[PDB]
């Protein structure tokens, strides 16, 4: 129920492309 994720949570998807 976060918000704003930052680059971090982010981050992880980039990878995923």
């Amino acid at each position: 129920f976060f918000s704003l994720i930052p680059s971090l949570v982010g981050g992880l998807i980039s990878a995923f492309k």
